[PDB]
DNA sequence: TAGCCTGGTCGA
DNA sequence: TAGCCTGGTCGA
């Protein structure tokens, strides 16, 4: 690939791999599901190499303890967990303007406590009390859900029906039953439908339908 | 301390473990509060020899690439997380048994779905439509909280007033006022009450505080 | 396969 | 220091 000179020392941020990497996509595949999932690879791929280049002379030789390995062993284990979440909410950020959803705060203070990954649409929509509820949006993003997806419910008190964006490799029967009945909707790239069980894909999002109801639903705001 | 045999072969489960920890005690500190954590400090020693005997031999040799040294980093990561939480599940446990705790329930059921960590004083009082609500108890157990605490929420839409045990060595104002809106309460050993905010430390419960309340309230229970 | 998190890194 | 989980092990 040939990386940025300061790399090999400095370990990039979540935006600087991404910024290089954005120069490596293969193109097009103008749909934004397709889009998505190339570009983690990309991103993906270059982040093993620059890792690489900072563990693997450390992995050769060995550990003289456990406390001495398990050290290295968390750090670099949570260097790749907080690193892959922010990545996922980069790629959609840039998704939505790349798409024409212009409309959507990142940072959005709800009720003053938690802050949901993508609200919609607008911070002020969302505290302006003659914009209709119904319209409102919420996009929490997890890579994977496991047993946290639980921590995305009340980011939005005003808001019931959330909307859930994750990339785990089919979500158990039981588990979305559960989602359901607490509001929780997924949206889940085209591709990664066939994992999910067959009653649950019926009424999964892919990321292409989400940005075209919310364009729509926006369309009449400057 | 010369190990059952079979251990250097076959990883003891959490039970097994700390049935053999259970003859090394220090006794008494007849404390509950004491007891946890000192049962917690002789069972954590076990545990950590029976994984160098699984683990050291590896850890020393090296690792080709990242893939394979990360394989084992995250299954000796994850060996810790799955372990470390039964562990203080199991403790609680005893601890209640040990002090007259009888009235608790492990793993029951609420709504059909989540299954609080401990139910008091009866899965059967929890559905009896005529035991006052306001008397019913449930304990989720974390050893640490993070933000991974929220996961514990709406386990009892009947109980609102929630109880959280926790090892954590302090947890934000910030976050702990969330805790409270949001209907929970932290039982913390008593040892630990001196990394938590100065604010905090007043609504914090100790476990023999806990062991006590509910051991009154349920007295009169057969 | 649901729950665990003997948890450090990243970027407001 | 709040949020992340490019996550496998354990025991119903």
């Amino acid at each position: 690939y040939i990386l940025p000179e300061d790399w090999h020392l400095r370990f990039p941020s979540g935006s600087e791999i991404i910024q290089y990497a954005a120069s490596h996509y293969v193109k097009n595949s103008l749909d934004p599901d397709e889009q998505l999932l190339d570009r983690r690879r990309v991103e993906y791929d270059i982040f093993l190499l620059v890792e690489e280049l900072h563990v693997l002379d450390i992995i050769r030789k060995g550990f003289g303890s456990v406390d001495e390995f398990i050290a290295l062993a968390n750090s670099v284990s949570n260097r790749r967990k907080s690193r892959a979440g922010k990545s996922l909410e980069l790629h959609l950020e840039h998704l939505f303007i790349e798409h024409g959803l212009r409309h959507f705060a990142t940072q959005a203070i709800t009720e003053g406590n938690k802050k949901p990954d993508f609200l919609f649409p607008s911070a002020g929509a969302y505290h302006d009390t003659e914009f209709p509820v119904e319209n409102l949006r919420m996009l929490a993003v997890k890579t994977t859900c496991k047993d946290r997806w639980r921590q995305i419910l009340n980011e939005a008190d005003k808001i019931h029906q959330v909307h859930l964006f994750t990339l785990q490799e089919g979500v158990s029967l039981a588990q979305y039953r559960e989602m359901r009945e607490s509001g929780v909707r997924l949206v889940v790239p085209s591709s990664l439908h066939k994992k999910y069980p067959e009653a649950v894909r019926a009424e999964l999002m892919t990321l292409g339908a989400f940005i075209a109801e919310l364009t729509g639903l926006y369309a009449d705001i400057p």
